[PDB]
């Protein structure tokens, strides 16, 4: 009825879609399809149309003015201009007068031109027609967004625990280290639950290991945080060490587990240990195996992972280093001068994340070789599919908290994904604003962001208003790739209890959120559809049914400006430890918000639940709350033990009155 | 009593300002002094400080919360996270309770630490204590800088012709491409006045030729342009190539004008011609002989030109492509995997606009022997200072146009400045926007920028925007490193040239009165917190006010009005809205190929017809929007010459 499956070709197998839709033999009802150059999809806009979603992707909520390109890559710059980010999310809503949503079920290089080349032209293509086009009609956006995020699968949920607070850098190695961190914390009194493990605590950098020098006894060292609610949150990469005498490797040399070349030998690509096999996540038999080496972490102790890289990120492949070299000794050599700098720099960075790597190495996918090009968007997809259902195995009541870098439709089932890295800019915490919605809309709700940075190209003022918006956002941790070592820490400390207060609210909405597959962050235009002004909003967020959330982005700024559609009451966590209330009536406002204060505005006849700021998930007083909002509400607050699959009941539905 | 001057070591002399301030005896009144390490300037600000100044640099007009070195620099991207742009302005001013200005003349880098490391802190730092600190004292920051800019000079004027738009495509090689432009914009009746040249009309990039075989008679074909009223602005890059029987080569070679190596031979930098040498522009001889070049393009029929490269830009070294080539060498021997392909990548990046390079070669001042490095920042206004001082010897009563990319305080009074770097993003048209205040505190007055683009990623819409910015910048240029619709890109186009006689007024006021063509809204409407703060509009002249859209498929955008104001709106069809707006916040809705600006309480402006080259403008006859009763002092002069100081010059309009 209401979704229709148009094929092409032979497709693979993506496991998208949870829901088997048959394949609907009419002709294609949207647009001119031209199978004349590979494939491609050609829609013409009323200039009036609005383009939603590709979840993680460049730009606007409305996307139209610039074209994207679905191709799972790891640049660390994320300019205005970049066409390809960390996901691969193929779902956009056309909505106008004439309105549709499409998902494109492809696994490899999609190229969205929505008025790029021709500003009414819409321009789906691949190189390719071998490919599921879901089509989904609808009464509007909203509404069709409903029913992808039916099909697609619930969206994983996370451990109450990881709507705490979390903090981590990308050079902690020793027990010295993580100890300060808590000290830190704990004795200036600010909330955390979280502490982040990266690469520096494996043995060499190794895959299921831990350093045998700077912790001898790790197991001891987790109940040492645990006890202080200091969860450990070790990172996991794609790439396993090639190492003699290392069993995961051995495992997976022996067994026919490891990404082959052509002629059959394993595939080497070089990462942090250097030479690394990668796992063929695409062989369920193989997915098993990597996924059930979490065990040996688990069992000493960890609730939490995280994978990172998993592109996959090579630096080079053995082949890459070989060509290079070769050019530099040519180069060398000139003397006549025909091999100018700019090709010997160039050639430099052909050899990393090399489209011509990507066709150098084969998934064994159920007794087909398949050439990781043709199924590139797949890999950190299937790699987090691998963890979770191992998670399933090893100890089914719990939850675990995962989240992984590059992501596929389909993944949004066993982890989230953190928005990104690598600079400490102003445009992001605005360019991770917009892409939440979109996230939602293609099943990815736990998400947050990350602010790189060039040294400490992290000013004071950068971060808390980052934090800020990471209050609002389900994943929150301060990754330097700490509050304490800054000036002022009660505005710190303040940020972070205003996060604590919510933090009842804002799983409530996730929970219920994700187990009725509806959204935790809206565009204005889902909620006020018939407000032409609030439709193009781009910069405030409505969460849940509840409340909008307006972060300011600008640098220096004493508050910023809001459009209302209807009357709310603007509320600000202040750091005296109060709440301001203000009654604004529907329109254009400016709002007087400072670097300490956290903002948000309660909609007309509703209200949220604010608690005591506590220090950490546990220790939070979830029984007299203060009901914050309009005089007569009523809110359903959803609330469990926090720690395991047990959604169902009537226990955790609860209804508040004002 | 009102400017001191306080001198530190044996500091350089850079002929920044035009008057003479007395050497100070007494403390120094601010923050701290430190010759601990180096030299370093400490002041400790209240909270509601703004900091004012630093031309061309990065962020926002208020400068506080980030980090700045002066180190004339080229740097293809231009993210919030640099630190150096092109400009080494350091003029900077504390507008709180207490409020001062400070002009720190220094040459070589110069890092302003303005609350990055603490928030309170205003740390100003350098390496040889060798330097003169101008602190300017007034009581609005507005008059410190209307007093800076008596110091400092009067700005540079450009002919009238350059008040209207240029079109220009590095890659233009022959006669029929610039033939097309011509038609292309003369039959669609987009208006024009100037085609850019860029490096690819000269003889294998060789500085002051022309392509003999594109280009037989040259000056002819600028006369054939110059009768459709369209200008050639040729470009010049610092670099002279390195070629036996190159007349400029041969006599730079000869007696002594390039800069040398310690060693005592000529230093080679590799730029578009590959080996160049690079005139030695603090020599007071060279910059005679240099700038005399000139001559030969101005006696064709040229009458604007414009530096680049200027910084000045090296490739590489000849000392540096050995070394890479050495490395690289290894590189490719290398098995045990020691040298690894990123110190081989990173070693690549290095020998571009290298520091190593920056100290390999020397300058001759006046018989002294400075190493460039030292410097640095100076060359570029000295380079634009030859060709300028050169005019003057020419034709003291016609100006050129005349633009460059590096610049040092002081460069202001020959020429102007164009940023850009390249790619297209909507944060530049903010980010342009942001600049200029900043550079009009700083003597630059006429400044425009450019969609310098990564070449296909302009879309119309991000276009049409940058443009309608484009339209008030003193330098309205369209120069891409055809797209539908045309008749939008005339529209905006057009509403340029019935402002080109307000926006020329109001410029020339500014210029001759050493005032200011942009200015904050803090500036004007000093006690409103709320204005003190608006960074995203500006207040051109004293009766409008610009405040331009920068976000994509924005449909309008918010402002405040900080007083009443008319709300008007160039439209297509070509008519002008017009709507009364309060005191307050306001949204307002400005569709693609509309253009906007806001006219103040009790104010008017002139507004002509439609023209096509500014030649054809009617003045003699303009409407006047604004507010009925309300008066305009209008400037104009010839618009070629130097008769400023006339009072026939201005005539008062009553709306």
């Amino acid at each position: 009825a209401m979704i229709r499956k148009y094929r092409y070709g032979a497709p693979f197998d993506t496991e998208a879609l949870t829901e088997k839709i048959e394949t609907a033999e009419e002709a294609f009802p949207y647009g001119e399809i031209s199978q004349k150059e590979g494939f491609a999809f050609t829609y013409i806009m009323d200039e009036d149309d609005i383009v939603y979603g590709l979840g993680e992707s460049n730009r606007g909520i409305n996307k139209r003015g610039y074209c994207y390109i679905s191709n799972c890559t790891d640049d660390p710059i994320h300019t205005e201009d970049k066409r390809s980010l960390y996901g691969a999310h193929n779902f956009i809503i056309v909505s106008g007068k004439t309105t549709f949503g499409l998902f494109f079920d492809y696994p490899s290089k999609l190229t969205f031109d929505i008025g790029y080349t021709r500003m009414d032209t819409l321009k789906v293509s691949c190189e390719n027609a071998d490919l599921d086009i879901y089509v989904i009609e609808g009464e509007n956006a909203y509404d069709i967004v409903k029913q992808f995020r039916r099909v697609i699968g619930r969206s994983y949920i996370p451990p109450k625990f990881a709507f705490g607070f979390g903090q981590s850098r990308w050079g902690y190695t020793t027990k010295e280290d993580f100890r300060a961190v808590a000290k830190g914390y704990r004795e200036n009194h600010i909330p955390i639950d979280m502490i982040y493990m990266d690469i520096d605590y494996m043995q060499d950098f190794k895959d299921f290991t831990v350093n045998e020098k700077n912790f001898p006894d790790f197991p001891e060292f987790v109940k040492e945080m645990k006890d202080q609610e200091l969860r450990l949150i070790p990172i996991i990469d794609a790439g396993v060490k090639v190492e003699k005498g290392y069993e995961v490797y051995e495992e997976g040399v022996k067994n026919n587990y490891f990404c082959k070349r052509e002629d059959g030998s394993d595939f080497v690509a070089a990462v942090w240990p250097g030479d690394t096999h990668f796992p063929d996540m695409l062989n369920p038999e193989a997915r098993k195996w990597f996924g059930d080496k979490y065990r040996f972490l688990i069992d000493q102790g960890i609730e939490g992972f995280w994978n990172a890289m998993n592109e996959p990120a090579i630096f080079y492949s053995s082949e890459g280093l070989a060509e290079a070299k070769e050019f530099a000794g040519e180069f060398a050599k000139d003397t006549e001068g025909k091999i100018h700098p700019w090709a010997m720099q160039a050639k430099m960075k052909d050899i990393v994340n090399s489209p011509e790597d990507y066709k150098r190495f084969y998934h064994n996918v159920n007794g087909k070789k398949i050439r990781h090009d043709k199924v590139h968007n797949l890999f950190g997809y299937n790699m987090t599919r691998a963890a979770g259902e191992a998670f399933e195995r090893i100890d089914p009541e719990k939850r675990f908290l995962m989240f992984s870098r590059s992501s596929y439709i389909g993944m949004h089932r066993y982890g989230g994904i953190w928005m990104g890295d690598n600079k400490s800019w102003w445009s992001h915490i605005l360019l991770n604003l917009k892409m939440l919605p979109s996230l939602n809309m293609c099943g990815f709700m736990y998400t947050g962001a990350d602010l790189g940075g060039f040294g400490d190209d992290t000013t004071r003022d950068l971060l808390l208003r980052f934090l800020a918006l990471g209050v609002f956002t389900p994943l929150m941790r301060d990754h330097a790739a700490e509050c304490y070592q800054f000036e002022n820490i009660e505005d710190f400390r303040s940020v972070i209890n205003a996060r604590y207060r919510l933090v009842p609210y804002l799983y409530s909405e996730y929970m219920k959120a994700a187990l009725n597959d509806d959204m935790y962050f809206k565009p204005l235009g889902f909620v006020y559809p018939d407000d032409k002004m609030a439709i193009r909003v781009e910069d405030q967020l409505m969460l849940g049914n509840e409340i909008m959330i307006a972060p300011v982005y600008e640098q220096n700024a004493r508050g910023r400006y809001v459009y209302l559609p209807e009357e709310m009451k603007f509320i600000k966590f202040m750091p005296d430890g109060s709440i301001s209330e203000e009654v604004l009536e529907k329109g254009v406002h400016y709002v007087d918000v400072a670097l300490n204060e956290v903002p948000l505005f309660i909609r007309s006849g509703k209200c949220i639940p604010v608690a005591e700021a506590a220090e950490c998930v546990k220790d939070i007083d979830t029984e007299n709350m203060q009901l914050i909002g309009y005089e007569g509400s009523s809110y359903t607050l959803y609330e469990d033990d926090g720690i395991h699959k047990d959604y169902d009941k009537k226990e955790n539905y609860r209804v508040l009155t004002k």
